[PDB]
């Protein structure tokens, strides 16, 4: 009947990791309910179940020497970033078996997000993340293991777009990514957006947030 929302604010990505995992093993064992993680990184590329080299466009050692940090993860995709004005998501959740449906559930409440904002979003018939036309709005990548979910989401709230230029993703896409900043021309307040993903989870979910 509820969930439990933690904002982490700004934490390095590996130290974030070592939460999750410690949070993830709590729900397992039944004590914790299920809990929502919100939070930014530090400039990081995360390669997934399906990245490659390809993914990358310079070397490895280009990243570490720009100011990115740089992991090999589990969760579902390929290639992608987290910066500063990104809201990153991770729903730790009891979800069992059906996997398929947790996506969708998320990406119904980042529709709602969007929507507060006037925006039309879709999660579209054909690619991964939720998008507002050609452009990906917020990134969604998953993991699960004794039926509880890890990594999640990142929303592109105030995020430096010019950062994904850097990264190759593969197969089916659509031409570019967007921000809330970018699509109304203004800078949105973390502390709303995350107010507003949580309202949406809530009403998604169908559970309340404490
Ligand atoms: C925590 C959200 C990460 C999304 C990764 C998306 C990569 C799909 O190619």
């Amino acid at each position: 009947m509820e969930f439990l929302v933690e904002d982490l604010g700004l934490v390095p990505y590996g130290e974030a990791w070592a939460y999750q995992k410690r949070v993830h093993r709590e729900v397992v064992a039944g004590n914790r309910p299920p809990t929502l993680l919100l939070l930014e990184h530090p400039r990081v590329i995360t390669l997934g179940r399906k990245a490659t080299g390809e993914n990358l466009l310079f070397p490895e050692s280009w990243y570490r020497e720009n100011g990115f940090e740089l992991y090999w993860v589990e969760r579902g995709g390929d290639v992608t970033y987290h910066g500063p004005g990104q809201l990153v998501g991770y729903p730790i959740f009891p979800v069992g078996r059906e996997v398929r449906r947790f996506l969708r559930q998320i990406e119904e409440a980042i529709v709602r997000v969007a929507a507060g904002y006037g925006i039309s979003a879709y999660p579209t018939p054909g690619y991964a993340g939720v998008w507002v036309g050609e452009d990906k709005l917020c990134a969604i990548g998953v993991a699960v293991k004794e039926g509880v979910s890890f990594h999640g989401f990142a929303l592109n709230v105030n995020t430096d777009l010019n950062d994904f230029t850097v990264i190759v993703p593969c197969g089916l896409k659509g031409k570019g990514v967007t921000s809330l900043e970018k699509l109304l021309g203004r800078k949105v307040p973390m502390e709303e957006a995350k107010a507003r993903v949580v309202a949406a989870f809530a009403e998604v979910f169908g559970l309340r947030p404490v």
